[PDB]
RNA sequence: GCCGUGGUCUGGUGGCCGG
RNA sequence: CCGGCCACCAGACCACGGC
């Protein structure tokens, strides 16, 4: 089965089961997430 | 010079789907 | 066994910031 899901942390589209999940839990977007939530808190 | 993120490329493993 | 897909790990390359 194939779910359409998006990565908006990473700007990533997902097509496959895995391929979202596997992202999800991987290191090039947990980190991702540490400087892009740090641009965001300290734009203001 | 190193460190942290990001992106592609290079190699190893696994899963999803079919034949 | 083969092909479309993602992650994990390390290397090369570059942008930013810290020391
Ligand atoms: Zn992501």
């Amino acid at each position: 089965i194939d779910p359409d899901k998006f990565c908006s942390l990473c700007h990533a589209t997902f097509n496959d089961p895995v391929m979202a999940q596997q992202h999800y839990v991987g290191k090039k977007h947990r980190k991702q997430e540490t400087k892009l939530k740090l641009m965001a808190r300290y734009g203001r």
